[PDB]
């Protein structure tokens, strides 16, 4: 029958590049698309094609050739001619960034999105659950979210991850707390409050053999550990810091919160095993373990058939709502170290 609440604004629902192999699915947010192509692809004249909300139009039209050396804007107008939305569409044609100083974020947003740059060119957007937290109605400003930027880093600014209450609305959804996280991948806001573990899509293509994840942290557990909203006395919160490498396929384009450590597609895992509460910047250097009966194939590697994810969280079991509100993980000067070829 007739739609109950018409969604007003019209969306780009998909993106593809006819005749170019994308290295992973385009990452679509409310007002942005990131398209990934192999290093060496000519990006001076790409012609993205979109699907849209029925009855919408897009300007310039779907299939217009443009120069994506810089991001290009499109406007979608709803059928009614009143509602419009601007999207920024960017093409990433470089290999994954591996040096993270947490200085750079996207301006003009209601919460922080950390990016990696080469000069003025953005080459990666980190993801978090921020889009999901916005849906609880709790945050007022960028600093109220679980994932934000803090001025006092080890050098310059740093990443700050704080486990937050999700308030009344979060509790009625069975989601009473929100861990601060940051990861390589994307956040699918359509699952944020229906299948939250499916919302965190971990990994992007990586064409080297990672050997160590290194960097610095500080950590303070929150005062009162809770399990599904219920206080528990014997427990102190702890952070998690980890990285995974897995082989992609038609059936496994990404891993997520349901299978980050268990998917048979995993080839390698690095993970902190001596995390502690500390107010001093503490070095970690996590070796990647290649898993039993797995191997990194050279030709798959060069073809881009493996993804790597790096994940930080202020509450190790926060993804299952076990954690302490106020748990705070600061991260700075991280490096993904890989073998020289
Ligand atoms: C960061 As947005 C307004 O494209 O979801
Ligand atoms: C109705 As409008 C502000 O999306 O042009
Ligand atoms: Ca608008
Ligand atoms: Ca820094
Ligand atoms: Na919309
Ligand atoms: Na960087």
């Amino acid at each position: 029958g007739r739609e109950e609440a018409p969604n007003a604004e019209a969306d780009i629902l998909s993106c593809r590049l006819p005749g170019v192999v994308m290295t992973t699915s385009p990452i679509i947010t409310n007002n942005s698309i990131n398209i990934f192509v192999g290093p060496g692809t000519d990006i001076s004249s790409l012609a993205p094609e979109f699907t849209l909300t029925p009855g919408a139009t897009i300007d310039p039209p779907s299939g217009t050739a443009r120069d994506f050396h810089s991001p290009q804007q499109y406007t979608v107008t709803a059928a009614d001619g009143f509602w419009k939305k601007k999207y920024t569409v960017s093409v990433i044609d470089t290999e994954l960034a591996t040096i993270y100083n947490f200085e750079d974020t996207l301006g003009g947003q209601k919460y922080y999105i950390f990016v990696e740059r080469e000069g003025e060119k953005v080459v990666m957007e980190w993801a978090s659950g921020n889009a999901g937290y916005a849906m609880t109605g709790v945050p007022k400003t960028a600093d109220d979210y679980p994932t934000f930027q803090f001025a006092n880093g080890k050098t310059g600014k740093c990443l700050s991850l704080v486990t937050r209450s999700t308030g009344f609305f979060g509790s009625i959804m069975g989601m009473p707390i929100a861990a601060g996280n940051l990861f390589i991948g994307s956040f699918d806001v359509g699952n944020a409050m229906s299948n939250p573990l499916k919302a965190t899509k971990f990994g992007l293509p990586f064409r080297h053999i990672p050997t160590y994840l290194a960097g610095y942290y500080k950590y303070k557990a929150g005062d009162q550990f809770t399990e599904g909203g219920k206080p528990v006395s014997g427990k102190r919160d702890i952070c998690d810091i980890y990285a995974i490498m897995y082989e992609t396929s038609e059936s496994v384009p990404t891993l997520d919160g349901t299978n980050a450590f268990t998917s048979p597609n995993l080839v390698s895992i690095a993970r902190i095993d001596d995390a502690k509460e500390t107010d001093e910047w503490t070095y970690f250097k996590l070796p990647f373990h290649m898993l039993s009966g797995k191997y990194i194939d050279k030709e798959k590697l060069t073809a881009g058939k493996y993804n790597v994810a790096i994940v930080f969280t202020s509450s190790l079991e926060g993804d299952h709502f076990n954690g302490a509100i106020g748990s705070t993980l600061l991260i700075d000067e991280v490096e993904l170290i890989y073998r020289s070829e």
